[PDB]
């Protein structure tokens, strides 16, 4: 049985920029560097950056839609969302709302959001305007 | 400030087929489907399957290191992959380090991860025999 997620691994270009991104950027904690990788944790995600040079830098236009969410409450939401705007940081667009969110990208082009809410508000603002063709269990 | 993983999205070339995998034969829940979509959980993950005629199937070569690593229990380890491997589901990885570890693909080609252990454990064996380069904070 599979009880949620163990870790999350990004490959990244130059290791020293991301760190610098995830830790000094978005707050992030560093826990251990080394020449190839670090670890870093969020709350209770355990983040792995991993030294890839195969790892390319594509626009966000060309990449799909595989994307990664952090939580942020109600209250911190748009001051953080404008510092990432003060700091120079890209955007990406999605092709459909999903609620209270902000898309960024990291220095590697991985996908990026900020959002506010759960699974369950998730559902529940669904219910009042689903998507085509949806249907609930 | 961020609290942890909102959610992890997956881009997917078809909706059927990930449905399956990743209800049926990984065992997580399904609370929702819609055209372009689907909500499951696994634990505390929320994961979307975003449908997207951007992505491709991709072969295990021509992607880079990021990868997805799923919870599970030493004892129901071994039983798991077992089902994995009589399900054809494909290895792009070998376990070359302490611990365990799977390290198989889903259908589009994304990387995924059975592991058992936490951070806390991982820096503990690090302290012990530190990687090239290795710093703590
Ligand atoms: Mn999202
Ligand atoms: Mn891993």
């Amino acid at each position: 049985m599979l009880s949620g997620l163990n870790h999350l691994t990004l490959a990244v270009s130059q290791l020293a920029p991301s760190v610098a991104f995830y830790q000094q950027l978005l707050g992030m904690t560093l826990h251990a560097r080394w020449d190839s990788g670090a670890y870093l944790s969020c709350g209770d995600l355990w983040l792995c950056l991993s030294l890839d040079p195969q790892r390319r830098v594509t626009p966000p236009e060309e990449s799909d839609y595989t994307h990664y969410a952090f939580s942020i409450s109600e209250a911190d939401f748009a001051s953080f969302a404008a510092r990432l705007e003060a700091a120079g940081v890209a955007v990406w667009k999605l092709n459909r709302s999903e609620g209270a969110s902000h898309y960024f990208l990291d220095p590697d082009g991985h996908k990026l959001e900020l959002h506010v809410g759960s699974l369950a508000q998730r559902l529940a603002a669904c219910r009042e305007q689903p998507y085509k063709g949806m249907v609930f269990f």
